[PDB]
DNA sequence: TGTGGAT
DNA sequence: GGTTATCCACA
DNA sequence: AACCGTATTAC
DNA sequence: GTAATAC
């Protein structure tokens, strides 16, 4: 069932037949249609393939995707491998040219390297190179078949026999249809491969183990050492026909691309605005579509589709799940999406599909985006270069800490817990006035996490270590109480539980203790949570030792868990483990660039308007003259020229004058224009003051953060205790 | 697997317990969250329940959702059924306030009448009753939430001292949060129910057997008699807590409600433009989003999502499948959507999902929308009154016959085959000139269908009967030829096959014949189809009987099939069986409304412009006064007045004068404006003539159809034959 | 059997 | 990203 | 519309 | 034996 299905070739012929291993069933469709059916076979691969150098060995044979791969090859596996039993001469890996494409290239080549080495050794394993670009100056002129793999090959296609043409930028084999696929990547004549070889069994064995085995730090190190986080990778210039390449440099090249991408652009939040790229995109798109808190809800599907076609070239479920998460107030301390309908529960029951639900940005999420229009924040091109997207949001509140971030990259993970908005702002304000402020002091203002699930946080000294180093283990325990019953009889009653825990799975594990009678005294386990409150009720027998039970539960269930801080985020393009200080200063530095840029923006604006008001005031005093002059001019350009020569209007002033609608001659109040002149001069002064004086700027940073606090502050939810 | 999964209630109190039956798992969850877990259980339904008449038993008693329905209630199957054993004292059917809500209500009430009567007579089966509207908005501490079931209760809530606060118009249970759901339709206190009774076994064995039994024609008849297509049905006002209705007026209203909707607004094409509503909404949406043939492709999920949030409240796969079909050139004779990627194949291998594919309208699809921006067509309010959509498209070509339509409805279906564009035009064009033209005459121009898949149509008479009455059975036969082989051998070479036949499945069924040796002579079946060409070779044994084989294949496989014209369409809102004539006159009448409407639009434009230009030419001669006048005036609107009163300009002319930019005063060339008068006056003449002179109009209708023909004509694909 | 818009 | 059900009318 | 797999870090 | 963005 769980394997991808095989489409054979028509002819049994080991000497020239090909098995295409294709990324995903959709692309298997296109491959199955563009193929030559007599010597080309197809096995679709169902997303990410197992790791045969992490996962076990019973696992590796239960893996259906593997078993069907071994089957179809018809050679045997590892210690039973015969090369002349094999049904194909070429095993051809063919993936999207996305970076997960690279990840799959990686994952296969290990399996094969490890369990089919003579097949790798005899150079039977290849890789298909799909194109990146397509060029057409036709469609009823004729067409102009033209493709490109390198930005260099593309720049060559500014020639060909036509211009003003199109350039389709491919994002998968999904977007290619049979004819496109045959020519470009499947037809022996035209297609372009690479053969995978073994140059050095030492240097190539080594490369795999580090990259693909479960030692995380040699991997982190390989990434530290090899990956350029701050640089591009001016790629190879695509040799014709086939091209030999070491397993070594491939597992290298490919895993470097995958590692880098998921570190920078997937699983790790940016240190300033606290968003993963997918989440930033949700916010930006839903903002641009005016899907804000003040206006109407909006079908989730519409939202998700726009996000996927404009910014985020990934699956719809990835986006809907991300959007939905931002809407749940047991995951986010401050929700960035409001959403009508079923957005799940704490029992983790599935949210309603995006066809049902509807949604819009939360009020506070407007503040992450505040002043994005005012050139505060560096924009870059979307995946196809139709449209720009922000690399980071203004962030008028310190989201990273408030809402935290839990993610898993390559060579790195991250747990940052949520915090109280007020508390986080208090620290930051202090640090604005005290650059060198140290933990002990900051912790007067930010004592610890504030989970939206509430609960009891235990381990003040481990908080400190996490706030210093970025790592530390703290304890979270459910809010419990006792209640009496008839028959005397007590019952334990749970109202808050640990963050990231599934209520139904917890109730079940508890009840499994009762059933297994691991600790004497439990009668019934009842979930009594209605829509308004959480309320698990553990009912004990007649004279049960209330507190001995409670203890086994904490110990041996998830009624108590340890939260583990591992605070990683992206500083200056790079993954970084970080405590409260770099986080808070990073933010402050960010708000500084924003307030400064917003001020320059607003100021250049105000000056233009001033220069015009200046001109319009003068015009009124010579209005007859100005009109007679426009009447005596030949055209628009002439008039402007006359106005400058005869009256010294600037270009800007003349253009504005020349384009006043006639009805504007009704409003000629010079007193009212003067009032406006005053207001502009003052605005410019205030804005020049900010730009001119760090402290004038910092005091505004603080003024704003205080307003945000006042507008959005809510009580702590999790109580802090010291002993553990 | 398969069946909606049960969520038990906490204590077994069959005195007061309630099994809620909820349309879908997404709403199932919402109900779960919103319930009182003590005495309310939740069985969700996975959409359409089996019909308990139609579906004959054994299939019924393995139907997973049915098993898990009887299991739950813990009573039995009418005969063994025992009210006293039952786990619930109310079975409450809860469905979307939608029209499939109605169909599902309908489907269940058969199962209860027909295998569980005692529950229904006793009054233990109830109904749902979600609200249709929610009103108001007034901060946080709110002062402004009330709901609404009827149109009548809307006037009620519009009345609130404050201002006009915001209105939600619910589209199902998947847009309702669990508080909203408990409070409005699940709390016994506040909820409102319909108790289902049996008020005469007689009038609810006739009513339940007509509506849901095998005989189409009584149901067709019932609808024909009872259902008012051209008329609304807003009636029943909302009463006190519980209300009574009989199993008659429930069945009646609900299946009537349903059948109306899916006859009109789903499964049957409109006779003018040949479109089902989803297809028209696809076109109109994509078109309005500038997603046209001339601009570049665009992610499918973006198009689909905008269709669903704007026009079509239904499933994304229902929408995407329709879109994919319109792109498939073996289902449509003139594709309306161009889709890049895996858009299926003839073997019916699944198309890539909407995240992979991208798409835009074909060029000819633009001709269905031609002149839509010129008030050429009635528009309605969309499903939530945020936007407007066309009830019918301009249809600059006769799409209904050209692409045909295959649909299934209630007490009605529709098979219309596709025709060749050029031939359909030729017949319409003749019939413009000869309204009383007979079939034999039209059939000179339009002899029979033209399938995209081609093949051989045999049966001139039944073609003629279909073209007369709307019904008729024709033979579609695959195109074949015989090819010699090595050493006294033959093979059959299939090169075209019948419309709607999956090639893979056919090749399968032919191979199965060989395997079982139903007829003798078959060596091998080889699908030799590739990207460029269709080619099935059936390779015969030495001295087999090519004829006996072939004719056995035509007979017992789908290498030849029967096509049954069942030409049904919507004419004046009612379903109607039609032949060529009422089809072609429907179109000609439409193009008439369109050409006229359009011409009035373009003429209103040109008069406005002309009048303005008159006013401008005048203005020159009083320029100094107009200027003096406009400076004097207190404001814009004031200065317009003074222009009218003082100088005798229309509103139109004054508004244009008053919004001239100052630089227009440089232009005193009346001559260019006079050439423009001239050209405008001529244009208005051409236009007004079309409006005044029926023939002038028709000659245009003809000119234009001829242009379409010439631009889009393609050779016939199916050959015709007359008898065998 | 299977068509094609729906749950 | 495959997979699994139902309804509806008509061979 | 639920249900199934994988990579990735890290308890 | 789970978290959360990806195939
Ligand atoms: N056939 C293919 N499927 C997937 N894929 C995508 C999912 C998504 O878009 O969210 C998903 O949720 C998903 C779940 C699965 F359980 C799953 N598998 C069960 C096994 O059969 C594999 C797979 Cl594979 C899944 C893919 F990304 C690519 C595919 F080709
Ligand atoms: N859970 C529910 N699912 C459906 N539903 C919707 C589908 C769609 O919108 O494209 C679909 O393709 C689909 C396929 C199925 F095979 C299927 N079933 C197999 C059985 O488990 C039912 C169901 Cl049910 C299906 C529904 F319309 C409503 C639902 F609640
Ligand atoms: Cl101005
Ligand atoms: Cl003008
Ligand atoms: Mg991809
Ligand atoms: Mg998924
Ligand atoms: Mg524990
Ligand atoms: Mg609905
Ligand atoms: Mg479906
Ligand atoms: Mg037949």
């Amino acid at each position: 069932l769980l394997s991808g299905k095989l489409t054979p070739a028509q002819s049994k012929n080991p000497a020239k037949n090909e098995l295409y291993l294709v990324e995903g069933d959709s692309a298997g469709g296109s491959a199955k249609q563009g193929r030559d059916r007599k010597f080309q076979a197809i096995l679709p691969l169902r997303g990410k393939v197992i790791n045969t150098a992490k996962a076990k060995m019973a696992d590796i044979l239960k893996n259906e995707e593997i078993n069907t791969m071994i089957y179809t090859i018809g050679a045997g596996v590892g210690a039973d491998f015969s090369i002349e039993d094999a049904n194909y001469d070429k095993i051809i890996i063919m993936t999207d040219a996305d970076t997960d494409g690279a990840h799959i290239q990686t994952l296969l080549l290990t399996f094969f390297y490890r369990y089919m080495r003579p097949l790798v050794e005899a150079g039977h394993v290849y890789i298909a190179l799909p194109p990146l670009y397509k060029m057409s100056k036709g469609k009823g002129k004729k067409e102009e078949v033209a493709y490109a793999w390198t930005d260099g090959e593309l720049e060559e296609l500014r020639k060909q026999f036509g211009k003003g043409a199109t350039l389709q930028r491919y994002k998968g084999l999904g977007e290619m249809n049979a004819d496109q696929l045959w020519e470009t990547t499947m037809n022996p004549e035209t297609r372009t491969l690479i053969r995978v070889t073994i140059e050095d069994l030492a240097r190539a064995e080594r490369r795999v183990n580090v990259l693909m085995g479960d030692k995380v730090e040699p991997r982190r190190k390989w990434i530290e050492d090899n990956v350029k986080f701050t640089l591009e990778e001016a790629t190879v210039f695509h040799m014709s026909n086939i091209q030999n390449m070491s397993l070594e440099d491939i597992m290298g090249e490919r895993f470097g691309r995958y590692s880098k991408y998921i570190i920078q652009d997937r699983a790790l939040p940016d240190i300033r605005d606290g968003l993963k790229p997918v989440q930033r995109r949700i916010l930006y798109s839903m903002n641009k579509d005016s899907n804000t808190f003040d206006k109407s809800y909006r079908k989730s599907a519409k939202s998700v589709g726009n996000i996927m076609g404009n910014f985020h070239p990934h699956g719809d479920s990835s986006i809907y799940d991300a959007m939905v998460r931002m809407s749940q107030n047991w995951k986010n301390r401050e929700i960035l999406v409001e959403m009508h309908g079923n957005n799940g529960s704490m029992d983790g029951d599935p949210p309603a599909a995006m066809r049902y639900t509807e949604a819009r940005l939360s009020e506070i999420a407007g503040y992450l985006l505040q002043d994005i229009e005012k050139k505060t924040v560096p924009f870059a091109w979307n995946f196809d270069d139709t449209e720009k997207e922000p690399t980071v949001l203004p962030a008028a509140f310190p989201n990273l800490l408030v809402n935290g971030s839990t993610g898993i990259s390559a060579g790195y993970a991250t747990d940052i817990p949520p915090h109280n908005l007020a508390e986080v702002i208090d620290a930051a304000v202090y640090m604005i006035d005290h650059p060198t402020a140290k933990i002990d002091k900051l912790m007067e203002f930010l004592p610890g996490p504030d989970f939206p699930t509430g609960a009891i946080i235990q381990g003040r000294d481990e908080i400190k270590k996490a706030y210093e180093t970025g790592k530390g283990r703290v304890v979270v325990r459910s809010k419990t109480e006792i209640e009496k019953l008839k028959g005397g009889k007590e019952q334990i009653v749970i109202t808050e539980i640990p963050y990231e825990i599934n209520k139904a799975n917890l109730v079940k594990k508890i009840d499994d203790v009762r059933v297994n009678n691991k600790v004497a005294g439990i009668a019934e386990v009842r979930d009594e949570s209605d829509r308004d409150g959480l309320r698990i009720a553990i009912e004990l027998k007649k004279d049960a030792n209330t507190e001995l039970v409670l203890n086994y539960l904490f110990k041996y269930t998830d009624l108590q868990i340890n939260y583990n801080f591992n605070m990683v985020a992206i500083d200056n393009f790079t993954p970084r483990q970080v405590g409260i200080v770099p986080i808070l200063s990073s933010y402050i530095a960010h708000r500084r660039e924003v307030i400064l840029a917003r001020s320059r923006f607003d100021k250049e604006k105000a000056e233009k308007r001033l220069h015009i008001v200046e001109g319009l005031i003068r015009v009124i005093s010579i209005l007859d003259e100005v009109i007679a002059l426009i009447r005596a001019s030949e055209n628009k350009a002439d008039a402007k020229e006359n106005l400058k020569v005869s009256y010294d209007f600037t270009e800007e002033q003349a253009e504005a004058i020349v384009t006043l609608q006639l009805y504007r001659l009704t409003n000629t109040d010079v007193v009212v224009l003067q009032e406006e002149e005053a207001e502009l001069r003052e605005k410019i002064a205030m804005l020049a003051a900010i730009i001119g004086d760090e402290r004038t700027m910092y005091n505004l940073m603080k003024k704003e953060l205080r307003e945000v606090k006042k507008k959005f502050a809510t009580p702590r939810l999790s109580s802090l205790e010291d002993t553990a």
